[PDB]
DNA sequence: GAGCCATTATAAATTGTCCGTTGAGCTTCTACCAGCAAATACCTATAATGGGAGCTGTCACGGATGCA
């Protein structure tokens, strides 16, 4: 069975869209426009069959869909980025 | 009312493709001394001096053939 992992964009700009609270401030921190973000939730939504934020009025708040799998992103990065800097100083 | 998330299109990117090279390691093909097996030559000095070798066991016409 081959193992179909998320994409490799669409977990990044899900990690600032909590923290930025907007979605336009999301990409600016991406140096990627904001239609982008919504090009990749809807990839990602095919796994899960959950939606990912609930629509408020000048404002973002948190679903319990999408909630559990937040948990379970942020660590990636944060790692891979770790695992660049290994490699990295050890070569220099 | 204006900001911001679903839609639509495209090409820049992006990752898996067709083509080649190569050191090396494994599987053939060849040949050639070793060496043993095999093959081939040569010599033997008491004396030895004419077989048939099993016939063939018989039909029996014709047409020549060669003599006398």
């Amino acid at each position: 069975m081959s193992k179909r992992l998320p994409p490799l964009n669409a977990l990044r700009v899900f990690d600032a869209a909590a923290r930025h609270l907007s979605f336009t401030r999301a990409a600016e921190e991406l140096f990627v426009t904001q239609a982008a973000v919504s090009h990749q939730i809807k990839s990602l939504e095919d796994f899960l069959g959950l939606k990912l934020f609930r629509r408020r009025n000048r404002s973002l708040l948190l679903t319990e869909e999408g909630q559990s799998y937040f948990l379970d992103i942020k660590e990636i990065f944060s790692q891979l980025t770790e695992a660049t800097r290994k490699l990295q100083a050890r070569s220099a």
